[PDB]
């Protein structure tokens, strides 16, 4: 049994619920939050931006001195760093951003990176600003993540698509 509240079972392993991430990670401050990092981990925009606000910009902070020491993420590739306020761990995933080019099969490795944490807290990966189809990241997620991935949609629209399209 896990603190996690009002979420749909779309399988064994994998649950959905509309939510804002920030709220949902102050509320249950998971073992793990996922962010929807780039290689360089600059935390401008998407669910990336608004982790780092509520960090009051602390993950920025720790972010800069973690790409001084070790240069850029691989896309497809993760690094575990502090949660800060919202989270034991922040795990900062890497999904391809389609508005740069770069490939769909990597979705597949972003997302293998969550089977190292046995409960996770996550957006979907690519989705959003990073231009892939959620209904495709959905997808991959269920057939690539086996441990416990709880999902957070910010958006309700797309949330109800999500749901009743799934297969
Ligand atoms: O909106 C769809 C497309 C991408 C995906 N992003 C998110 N997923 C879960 N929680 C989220 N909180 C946010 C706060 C923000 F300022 C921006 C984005 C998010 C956000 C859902």
């Amino acid at each position: 049994v896990n603190s996690f509240s009002g979420y749909l079972k779309l399988t064994d392993n994998v649950y959905i619920k509309n939510a804002d991430i920030v709220e949902e990670a102050k509320k249950v401050k998971p073992t793990v939050v996922v962010n929807a990092a780039n290689v360089y981990l600059k935390h401008g925009g998407g669910v990336a931006g608004a982790l780092n606000k509520a960090t009051n910009n602390a993950m920025q902070v720790e972010s800069d001195d973690y790409i001084a020491t070790n240069g850029p993420l691989k896309v497809g590739g993760s690094c575990v760093l502090s949660g800060h306020n919202l989270a034991k761990h922040c795990l900062h995933v890497v999904g391809p951003n389609v508005n740069k080019g770069e490939d769909i099969q990597l979705l597949k490795s972003a997302y293998e990176n969550f089977n190292q944490h046995e409960v996770l807290l996550a957006p979907l990966l690519s989705a959003g600003i990073f231009g892939a189809d959620p209904i495709h990241s959905l997808r991959v997620c269920v057939d690539t993540v086996r441990t416990n991935v709880y999902l957070a949609v910010f958006d309700k629209n797309l949330y109800d698509k999500l749901v009743s399209s799934f297969l």
